């Protein structure tokens, strides 16, 4: 069977007096697993979780060279004391630097955008909005199944941009690697329009299988932000998916 | 430039240890080890030579991709991890030398001799069995050169395609988290004396990258964890990790 509920999971949110979604996709087995199969299918603003989608189509365009190119901080000082420093495509998507993305989504522009996420059959594929903005305010909407289905393209390199642009996006994603897996994801968190929701979405990878995963999840103020992946890694951890 | 530190010394001398840290600054473009004499010594790669023997495996096509399959060839051999299907990223992981062994069979001694002197890859010279050399043979490469291979490799400066630089850096990734990347290769020489072990590779951080290649004595498989240990000792003493 290809999608199957476990509320055993509802748990790892109940505990931390929490509500959200988990949804895990078995490579090999080709079935995904979810605490809530409707929250799984229901659409949220990507806000951080564009990172991923924008940098393949920044790079595909040659508007980021490599990952090396340094983009230079504008001298204008924000809130997030890491964005008011020089970055690359590395440190940017480490760092989540909005004001970096937000001049690759303006060097983009909205035709391209546009045809790109159509292109990838990137959630409701809307860039209704500010072209710098429209992942946070805009009219672009994505479910945790419809971020799991364009990860899985990017992994395999099947997305419609080069596989240099997708192997340069999967280094620049990753996040924890040791003798055990390695996990390769993108943070969010989603709080001009209610509800305020954080996202991890990626995948660990596996000496014989990869584990595709998106998690999404209320996140009322920014206290809750390392549940995110505490949760996600309790899931985990019970599926005896990583130790 | 170059500079000895002594004081590294220590974190051999505190497991009754003989051997050689080479570090290198990228950004500084500058070098630092506890024996300047040991860090121009050359050695057997050993199980290092796979980063090499990868690269020519991807340029030629011997290798596919990452994905592609070596299946068990059915010989039970002593590590359990070896009798099994790998890819590229297993092999390197649990370091399988038949599959390798195969690579460098398919590669050939004519296109294997070239490609080294391509990468100035250290003495240049495959003597020996086309599927042994590095581990029996002929090849001799010091902690200094082993850098200045990987300082190309880092770069995509190697006389191969880009994409099999990608590939052979991602299946070196070794540990990452929030503070620091390493991408390295141990191996352990113990065919021809002196029997050594090595850990080569790079720890990339926010704004620098630190490269570094250790031997040192192995005379028994059980100093084995000292090569990562005493390595991690020295960039803690150097604040490079934390
Ligand atoms: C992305 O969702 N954002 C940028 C930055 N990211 O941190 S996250 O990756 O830990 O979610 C701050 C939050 C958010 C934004 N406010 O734009
Ligand atoms: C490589 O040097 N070798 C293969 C294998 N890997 O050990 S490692 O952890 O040093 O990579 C065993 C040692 C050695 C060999 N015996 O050929
Ligand atoms: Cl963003
Ligand atoms: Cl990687
Ligand atoms: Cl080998
Ligand atoms: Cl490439």
């Amino acid at each position: 069977k290809e999608w199957q509920e476990n509320k055993s999971w509802n748990a790892h949110f109940t505990e931390h007096k929490s509500q959200g979604v988990v949804v895990l996709w078995n490579e090999n087995k080709q079935q995904g697993f979810t605490n809530n199969l409707k929250r799984a299918n229901q659409a949220f603003l990507p806000a951080s979780t564009f990172k991923i989608p924008n940098s393949l189509i920044a790079l595909d365009l040659g508007v980021v060279k490599d990952e090396h190119q340094v983009f230079k901080w504008d001298g204008q000082t924000r809130d997030i004391a890491t964005w008011n420093r020089d970055h690359n495509l590395i440190t940017a998507m480490k760092y989540s630097v909005v004001p970096v993305y937000q001049e690759f989504a303006r060097q983009i522009g909205e035709a391209r955008m546009s045809k790109m996420l159509h292109a990838f059959d990137y959630g409701n594929e809307d860039i209704s909005g500010n072209v710098d903005s429209f992942w946070l305010d805009g009219g672009i909407r994505i479910s945790a199944t419809e971020q799991i289905s364009f990860l899985r393209k990017l992994y395999h390199n099947k997305l419609h941009v080069s596989e240099r642009s997708q192997r340069i996006v999967k280094q620049a994603m990753l996040t924890e690697a040791n003798g055990d897996y390695i996990i390769r994801a993108k943070t969010g968190y989603s709080t001009r329009i209610e509800p305020k929701i954080g996202w991890w979405v990626g995948w660990v990878e596996l000496d014989d299988n990869v584990w595709f995963f998106a998690m999404n999840m209320d996140m009322p103020t920014s206290d809750g932000l390392g549940l995110r992946q505490a949760i996600t890694k309790e899931v985990l951890k019970q599926e005896k998916i990583i130790p």
